[PDB]
């Protein structure tokens, strides 16, 4: 019964942990290199640039760790307001989080640990109370500096929703109409959206502007995850026969759109991207169930299960995709950084071994020469030789630790970053 979102949660913690270890390892390496480089008793076995490079990598790794700590899954919802996309988000969250059509901007729902909802617009990080959904709606309408290119974050309490605790963000978009100016949308707000949900009506033809947007999604993102939720499916409660016909036809239209028109999916998983739902039915049932209220429509259990099925296939989709797209570049960077430090330690090991061999040979030659200070001078070179030997041992250990991290990273890649 574990949410598939736990795959993301698990991978995020695992990659953050590796970067913690990578940072610790580079720190130890930097400390070792610096100490070595400052050793005025030896001919140089490392260089300032190697020290600076490894301090530089430490900085970069800590910087990346900060990005990795904040990475989250994002699903973005699109479509006409009248088709109910906001109710789909509300149903998924088991509550009336977003106002539902009678909202200018993008609404980005994020979990907060605080026990009260509030808004954060983004050009100004200034909040607005959102004690109720009506007061939320009025707070957006009150704010006339808002438009369909503004994003407000709806900070919604963690405790109410496990989706939000598992680092899911849910973005509602402005409702689409014919002349909705939306070519800004993908670059400004959707580059990090792991899933795009089109919420449509099974019987209403898709607007050209809606199709145009999902063309742009398919042109701008690499293998974007597109779901089509065909809302108001509860009409099947009273016209099951006609809605079954509608289902077959629209299932085929949506498949052709996803597979042939957009080319973002095979036919084999079309049934996993195209769902027929009744969001407000689900949301109503969930609001009552959350309170222990009892309860109805014909086909209701079937429609509730379909929505739950959508949710599960969505959570599997977003969790697996987001892990891949949001961690793969940093996993690759981490391997490159590990390899850079590995090779410096190998360079140091080798220069220390070469200088050791040199000092051993200087020791043998010293024993061919005058007996004045011979034992003192052989001892000083014995000590240098033993430092060079310890440096080699230390560098080999650090080099093998870099290989360990490469191995952790390879295994993370294998488990979490497959196509
Ligand atoms: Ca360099
Ligand atoms: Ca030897």
């Amino acid at each position: 019964n574990a949410s598939p979102l736990k795959h993301f949660v698990t991978a995020k913690k695992k990659i953050n942990g590796i970067f913690e270890q990578l940072g610790a390892y580079i720190q130890e390496s930097a400390t070792f290199l610096e100490d070595t480089y400052r050793n005025a008793e030896l001919d140089p076995v490392t260089t300032e640039e190697q020290v600076l490079d490894v301090k530089g990598y430490l900085s970069k790794v800590r910087g990346i760790s900060e990005v990795l700590a904040r990475r989250h899954m994002k699903v973005a919802f699109f479509g006409r307001t009248s088709n109910g996309k906001s109710d789909v988000i509300n149903a998924m969250l088991w509550d009336k989080v977003l106002p539902s059509g009678i909202t200018n901007c993008f609404l980005r729902v994020e979990g907060t640990d605080g026990h009260e909802a509030f808004l954060l617009t983004e050009g100004s990080e200034e909040k607005r109370s959102a004690k109720t959904v009506n007061q939320l709606a009025h707070a957006l309408h009150q704010d006339k500096q808002l438009h369909a290119g503004s994003l407000v974050s709806v900070m919604w309490p963690n405790s109410k929703c496990p989706l939000l605790k598992d680092d899911l963000v849910l973005m509602d978009s402005p409702g689409i109409d014919v002349t909705t100016e939306l070519d800004s949308w993908i670059d400004k707000f959707c580059l990090d959206a792991d899933v795009f949900v089109l919420v449509a009506n099974s019987e209403s033809t898709l607007m050209q502007t809606e199709k145009h947007f999902f063309h742009k999604v398919s042109e701008r993102l690499s293998r974007p995850n597109i779901f089509i939720l065909n809302n108001r499916w509860d009409a099947s409660a009273s016209e099951p026969e006609y809605m079954e016909e509608v289902r077959r036809q629209h299932m085929e239209r949506c498949t052709s759109f996803l597979v042939d028109e957009l080319g973002v999916v095979d036919r084999s998983q079309a049934g996993d991207r195209i769902f027929f739902v009744s969001a407000k039915e689900v949301l109503n049932a969930r609001i009552q169930k959350a309170q222990g209220m009892p309860e109805l429509a014909e086909g209701f259990q079937v429609r509730m299960f379909e929505f739950q099925n959508f949710e599960r296939r969505f959570e599997e989709c977003i969790s697996q995709s987001a892990v891949k797209t949001k961690f793969e570049q940093h996993t690759v960077r981490a391997k490159q950084i590990a390899e850079a430090v590995r090779l410096i330690m190998d360079s140091l090991h080798m220069a220390a071994r070469e200088q050791q061999v040199y000092c051993e040979e200087m020791r043998e030659e010293r024993q061919d020469r005058t007996r004045e200070n011979l034992e003192q001078e052989i001892a000083a070179m014995n000590k240098k030789i033993e430092v060079l030997d310890s440096l080699q041992s230390k560098a080999k250990l650090l080099r093998n630790k870099a290989g360990w991290l490469d191995s952790e990273l390879n295994m993370f890649t294998h488990q979490y970053l497959q196509p």
